[PDB]
């Protein structure tokens, strides 16, 4: 059994995929330690207790979050607790400050293998000075870094002031309506750089989804890709459901952007008009609007006609999203294309209507709509690097209405996309089931680590 230390970054889209990888590797009779901070460990300690109770050798080593060095108040230890770019940048800076406590812990208790999130750039020098193999963990598909690199390597394609823009050199032709904003290629230098006797990159995706981009990346960097994901699938009555029980199969568009990527008042109004003009049934979940005048973010009397024509339901608060996406009445998912939303949509076979909000979501959109055609693209109006900055432009209602109609209408393109989405669901569960690509690759990874030690 190997001694494997796993270092997640302090963000939910990074933390939970790496924790799930930790549960998978522990389930293969390995000694796994997750190194994290107190507020983050309490997001999954109950799962760890259940794994320990099943005989799996998995534990959490607590390190102090550098709140004092950053001037952050206690309990602000992940991006979900940040509310502005300054705080978000400080949490990114925290990845550098934890280096001393982690290096000290590893010089005293050296493990056999060190697995660290892409962000901890110091992990390379730490593994060399301790003479220990290190693998990088990428919590999303390898397609994103490929799209980024293709953009970076073709600056002549983005010289025009107005789009569309062509992305060349990839397995698929890709287009962008808006050019990437300065700094779009952050947190990729560790992934794009060539190999220096690399043990590979662990990728939270599956081979079928990344097909072609796996080879593009390996050819570009020389580094092996280990597809072991989606790890959230590998480790496997609310009034909304009651309303859905009255609707025809695949007849309801589910709309949810969550809390981080919540839309502006002007954007919510454009959305309601486009959704209403689409004439399709909808389940719209909005966060952070309880006790606010609906006229501030909805058209006049939107909710009145919404219930009179029996078209839509608007929920202000938390909904069981996993059960909603599994309900047969849902026929579409309008969302921001975050990785977790993308994986959940795939796992439920639900086609997406893509409206990316910030960051990696513009690349996730293209994987969904232009590579795999398991969703429909609304059309971005602004490229934002941050979820907290207010957008100077808005996605107009006709674009939202046209995209919903394109997916939800029967006689057209939506039938193919709906069928492709159902087939990707089967491919995703097959990859994580017994004998699937990601289960086989996880076994080969652990075997390879044994021969490296
Ligand atoms: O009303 C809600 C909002 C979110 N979620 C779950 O919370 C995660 C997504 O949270 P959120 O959208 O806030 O995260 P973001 O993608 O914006 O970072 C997923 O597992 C969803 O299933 C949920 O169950 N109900
Ligand atoms: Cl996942
Ligand atoms: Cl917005
Ligand atoms: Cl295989």
């Amino acid at each position: 059994p190997l001694k494997i230390y796993m270092l997640p970054f302090f963000a939910q889209g990074h933390l939970i995929p790496l924790v799930n990888l930790a549960r998978l590797v522990a389930s293969k009779n390995q000694h796994v330690t997750i190194i994290t901070t107190p507020s983050n460990a309490q997001l999954f300690d109950k799962t760890i207790e259940e794994e320990k109770a099943a005989g799996h050798h998995i534990r959490v080593h607590i390190i102090k979050f550098p709140s004092a060095q950053l001037g952050l108040p206690t309990g602000v230890e992940n991006l979900f607790a940040a509310s502005d770019n300054q705080t978000a940048g400080k949490i990114h800076m925290a990845a550098h400050f934890v280096k001393a406590d982690i290096e000290e812990f590893m010089k005293e208790n050296p493990p056999d293998v060190f697995i660290s999130d892409i962000i901890f750039t110091w992990s390379e020098s730490t593994a060399k000075n301790l003479q220990i193999p290190r693998l990088v963990f990428n919590p999303i598909s390898i397609f994103d870094v490929c799209m980024i690199q293709a953009i970076q390597s073709h600056p002549e394609s983005f010289v025009s002031d107005s789009g569309p823009y062509q992305i060349h050199g990839l397995p698929h032709p890709l287009t962008l309506p808006i050019k990437p904003s300065p700094g779009f290629a952050r947190l990729t230098e560790s992934l794009i750089e060539a190999e220096n006797d690399s043990h590979g990159v662990i990728v939270n995706s599956f081979a079928e989804l990344d097909e072609g981009y796996t080879e593009y990346y390996e050819n570009l960097t020389g580094r092996k890709v280990w597809h072991v994901g989606p790890t959230s699938l590998m480790v496997e009555k609310h009034q909304s459901l009651t309303w859905l029980d009255t609707k025809e199969p695949s007849s309801v568009l589910y709309i949810s952007f969550g809390s981080l990527c919540r839309l502006s008042n002007e954007q919510l109004k454009e959305m309601a008009n486009g959704i209403e003009a689409s004439k399709h049934q909808f389940l719209w979940v909005v966060h952070g609007k309880e006790g606010e005048d609906e006229d501030n973010w909805l058209p006049k009397g939107f909710v009145e006609r919404m219930k009179e024509e029996k078209k839509g339901m608007l929920i202000k608060g938390w909904v069981p999203q996993a059960l909603i996406l599994d309900h047969p009445s849902i026929g579409g998912f309008l969302t921001h294309c975050g990785w977790n939303a993308t994986v959940e949509a795939i796992s439920s076979g639900v086609p997406m209507v893509t409206m990316p909000g910030f960051g990696d979501q513009y690349y996730n959109e293209k994987l969904v709509t232009e590579v795999h055609r398991i969703g429909v693209e609304v059309g971005a109006a602004e490229w934002s690097m941050s979820p907290y900055d207010a957008k100077k432009t808005v996605v107009r209602a006709e674009r939202i209405e046209k995209a919903v109609k394109k997916l939800m209408d029967s006689n057209g393109e939506g039938g193919e996309i709906r069928k492709r989405a159902k087939e990707m669901k089967e491919k995703a569960w097959k990859a994580v089931q017994e004998g699937g690509s990601s289960q086989n690759c996880l076994t080969k990874l652990v075997d390879y680590l044994h021969s490296v030690v």
